[PDB]
């Protein structure tokens, strides 16, 4: 094989090794294979309103799932893979960076995939969404290729359509090739390797999978993407000229670069009828939030800035004029590289559709020394959005009563905010209108403690991510009929409890709960499976 | 007091003293004082179910909240209140039983009790549930009169009624003075002196409040409290011819009598005129359980024995033909001491109402080895209901899900089982019917890990809480309007986060929350305080 993947292992190996799952092989899904039987029949009474009695959402809604590659593969060296960032720093620094946990296996979704599947089927699941791992196809980043990677999802993308799921793919999520980072400080690059070398990969993928995957997205949060890389590994390999501030918009541009260029190339491939036609964009996060006391300036500025800075920043010279917003370059200055013409020229237009992954909404605070003292200090920890960011205010009126519903305090970002759904959604596609719509593109809840049940029945009667679920669906139906939102879709995360990057296995996002504890990670049905399952049964199209 | 009263905290004391809390004077409301801010208007909706639109609860229902005295009270040794076995207990075996706490302090709602009313009138709850501390009255159970004890009271109930809180009394929740543990076993007691000094305690309350009180509870949940008595500080103390499992059938025996002599004396008192006429009972709890399998004839009888050693076997001595349910004699035997025909004569009728403390319905699973083989083995796990009592089963279907959602997990036994309430009232009032009609006496949340929450705004917005609650009084006015029950009121646990025994202020079961980590306790409404507010105005006749 490659001395060089070999060496890559070595180092990431060094104090402990990966870890391989009981089961190595495809599994086979029997003729026969039973299903744990359904709740109780009144187990979902009281979670539909009236309100949306009858309505359906438009004909070919994807109504799915979401996972990524990293984040229920597993098989971390298996069929030639190469190491990621992710595989690194969890194999050095798992005690104070990735809760004690590492991605070797996470759910074994890699050999598990045609029984995931197959129970997907059972709830009524339309669309599957996955990310591929770019180090199965270049397991260095760029060079050689990794057939044995390209087959594989190959085998998923037609197991999935085989069980009725239509497939949309993610080109990168976050799982950044460690060879990459080593040699040039991958999204960190001064020059522009980092965007060839994502290119020739998106070029690969769309060619090998263009044909049956028709809705395609380059990069999962790329803002919450960068913002990691202030940070390890990223760190110990800074190119000279960057630093952790800088570092994030740097990502930014070269980001925005890859995603453009990649596009183009995408739109060349289906131009020529090399691939299928279908859609592309990216997929943002985040908000723009309401301000803590209405009519108040300050608190309206700090809540743009919290826009500008969470979603403008990529969706503005995508979507939008073709430059960053005019906020984020007065802040940031030299740190985010301009935009050339040329630059323009690739990003402009290249979104399709648009993505949200609209967890939630959040309110905004002005910083209490000011805002105009904050911007200027780069060291103030309200620094740039120059919003009281802290937990106490992100979610709390100024009454001292929150939003919504927190999850668990893990993920204390994650509140249920549904009653602001629609606002968002018309905020979006005014300000970033996409011919082809807007997908809600994950969206889920960690149930607070989930983690430390011990007995199955406890676990699986989930009622606030039961409400979550319900209340969020809900609120995109009503988007749809009552503001005519052209909503293409609604992609749950996830559908099995899975590694949640930093805090690993412990924190539970599925909507079927994962025994790690068992050999086989048997899966089995939450509560919440069944009401989206219900949902989907209720207000889909099925004529 | 007596040098025995000092002789006896000497004894609680021994190696650690009781805490003493930062306000030891009763406070005063000032005429400012400022309510915490409602909760966004959007924040209560969807709870609220169409099915119930329009529909009131009957005139004059009493819409509350309940508490008890060693849970939310505090002064564990002010104003000369002699120990409990819970102060000894938890004093003694603290690591072990009481989750490293104890009920020294508690909510302090001893001297914030004026505050804690005016919040309640603030949420629009019309009934207070609380219960005596024998021990404020007699420090010893026996002997001399605590006046201090007394005159507490009487302020208490003055403060309830004047935020406009009808206040509903029970005599015993739990709290065993000690001295009578030591002198001769308590409700182990193999003769009757424990009858005489429970029957004294109460005419001396009776007396002191019964023209302010009118709905009485000699004993809350007396067939829990009979099943401590199987264990520490009880099993220190046994009477010579009881053991560990005899002392929870004798204690049953004389909680029977406690009560039907008890009940004897307040309707004397009614009858002469000394106190206003009201109506007493006591506070049933547990379920009927559904069967597994339905149709299946072994999980029918094992969910009857679950039915008659959970509720039977107090409840049909008083509101049913005035014997023991068969199928505890056939089990139980001499351990349970026959009922007399005098005993009889002032067990039998002395429930002028029925009070269920419905949190929960469970599922019967007959016991695998069989029933059979189970009831005439007192070392089988599941002796004496011979169903199989582990929460696997108690809580789940065949099919492996649960018949609700489950609480937190150091409580398992609740879950949220809303569907299956009318089924319970049904036949609690077919079965045991009272005059006066039924209380749902006790109901309430214990959400999830909500100990390990940091900030407040994470505590206030109590999603199952609040759910629970709602499904919880949508049934029972469900009950009132499509099955004719005669319920008399709705009374939830709790008003605030409180000592929760064994797990002590871990537990948190209250529609406010306590910051346990302030010196002055502060109160803040959670959700769920809303929700039950809301619920009052929108079906309570005004
Ligand atoms: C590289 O980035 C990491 C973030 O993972 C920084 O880690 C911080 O180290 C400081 C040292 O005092 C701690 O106070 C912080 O708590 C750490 N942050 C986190 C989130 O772990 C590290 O400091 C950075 N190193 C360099 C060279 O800038
Ligand atoms: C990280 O890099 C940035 C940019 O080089 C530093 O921020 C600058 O600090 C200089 C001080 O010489 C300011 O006058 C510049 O205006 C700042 N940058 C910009 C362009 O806004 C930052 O301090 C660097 N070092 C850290 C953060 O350790
Ligand atoms: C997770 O799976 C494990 C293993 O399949 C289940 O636990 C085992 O149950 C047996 C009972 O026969 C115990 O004696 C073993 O010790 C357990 N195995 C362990 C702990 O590795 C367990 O029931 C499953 N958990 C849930 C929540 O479904
Ligand atoms: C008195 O009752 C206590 C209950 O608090 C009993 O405590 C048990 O002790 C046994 C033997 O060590 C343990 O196996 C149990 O786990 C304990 N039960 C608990 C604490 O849940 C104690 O055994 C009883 N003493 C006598 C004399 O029977
Ligand atoms: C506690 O005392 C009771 C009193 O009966 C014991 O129950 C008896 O147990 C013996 C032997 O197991 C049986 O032969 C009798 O039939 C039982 N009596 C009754 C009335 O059923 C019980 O075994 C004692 N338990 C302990 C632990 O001391
Ligand atoms: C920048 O912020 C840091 C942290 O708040 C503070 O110590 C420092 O004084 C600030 N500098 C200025 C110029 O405000
Ligand atoms: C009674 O139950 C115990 C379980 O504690 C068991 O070991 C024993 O065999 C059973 N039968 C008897 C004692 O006849
Ligand atoms: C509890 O009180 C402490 C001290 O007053 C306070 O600092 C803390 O924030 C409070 N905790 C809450 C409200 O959860
Ligand atoms: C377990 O086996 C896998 C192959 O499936 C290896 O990649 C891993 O290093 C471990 O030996
Ligand atoms: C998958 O991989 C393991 C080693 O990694 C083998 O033991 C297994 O039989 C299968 O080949
Ligand atoms: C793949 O195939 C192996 C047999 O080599 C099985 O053991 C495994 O469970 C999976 O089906």
């Amino acid at each position: 094989g490659t001395a060089e993947l070999d060496a890559l292992w070595n180092l990431v190996e060094a104090q402990y090794p990966v870890q391989t799952a009981a089961v190595t092989t495809l599994v086979t899904v029997p003729d026969d294979y039973k299903f744990e039987a359904d709740p109780p029949s009144y187990a979902l009474a009281g979670y539909e309103t009236s309100e949306i009695a009858g309505l359906k959402f438009p004909k070919g809604f994807k109504f799915g799932v979401a996972g990524a590659a990293i984040q229920v593969e597993g098989a971390a060296k298996a069929e030639g893979r190469g190491p990621s960032t992710w595989d690194y720093l969890c194999h050095h620094y798992a005690s104070t960076q990735c809760n004690n946990y590492d991605p070797d296996i996470t759910t074994n979704h890699y050999y598990l995939y045609p029984l995931d599947f197959a129970r997907l089927q059972h709830l009524g699941i339309n669309t599957y969404s996955f990310s591929i791992s770019w180090t199965r196809i270049y397991p260095l980043g760029a060079g050689y290729v990794n057939e044995a990677g390209l087959a594989h999802y190959d085998a998923v993308i037609h197991s999935a359509k085989k069980y009725g799921l239509e497939p949309v793919g993610t080109v990168f999520h976050w799982d950044t090739p460690l060879s990459l980072m080593l040699k040039y400080g991958a999204w960190q690059d001064t020059g522009d390797q980092i965007v060839k070398d994502f290119v020739t990969y998106a070029t690969t993928v769309f060619k090998r999978y263009g044909n049956e995957v028709k809705t395609w997205f380059t990069f999962n949060e790329p803002r919450v993407f960068c913002s990691q890389n202030s940070g390890l590994p990223y760190n110990l390999t800074y190119p000279e000229g960057i630093n952790s501030t800088s570092a994030v918009f740097r990502c930014t541009y070269n980001v925005l670069k890859a995603h453009g260029h990649a596009v183009k190339v995408y739109r060349d491939l289906v131009a020529s009828g090399t691939i299928a036609a279908g859609e592309i964009g990216f997929k943002s996060d985040d908000n723009y939030p309401i301000p803590a006391r209405p009519g108040n300036a300050d608190d309206e500025e700090s809540a743009k800035r919290h826009e500008a800075f969470r979603i403008g920043i990529f969706a503005q010279p995508v979507y939008g004029n073709g430059d960053y917003p005019d906020v984020v370059k007065e802040t940031v200055g030299d740190m985010l590289p301009a935009l050339t013409d040329e630059d323009k020229g690739y990003i402009k237009g290249s979104g399709d559709i648009f993505a949200i992954d609209g967890y939630r909404t959040d309110i905004s605070h002005a910083a209490l020394n000011g805002i105009a003292n904050c911007i200027r200090n780069q060291s103030d920890p309200n620094w740039p959005v120059c919003e009281e960011g802290s937990d106490p205010f992100a979610h709390v009126y100024p009454s001292g009563f929150a939003i919504g519903q927190s999850a668990d305090p893990l993920s204390s970002w994650l509140v249920n905010s549904a009653p602001f759904i629609r606002d968002q959604l018309k905020f979006l596609t005014q300000t970033y209108p996409a011919k082809g719509g807007i997908y809600f593109s994950a969206f889920g809840w960690a149930e607070d403690a989930e983690y430390d049940r011990q007995l199955l029945y406890q676990i699986t009667w989930d009622g606030l991510r039961t409400q979550y679920l319900t209340d969020y669906l809900s609120q995109l139906l009503l988007a749809v009929h009552k503001d005519g939102i052209n909503l293409r879709g609604a992609l749950t995360w996830s559908f099995v409890d899975n590694w949640e990057w930093g805090l690993g296995m412990q924190q539970k996002f599925g909507f079927q709960f994962v025994n790690q504890s068992d050999p086989d990670l048997t899966r089995t049905f939450k509560l919440s499976a069944h009401a989206y399952a219900q949902f989907g049964r209720n207000h889909l199209h099925h004529h």
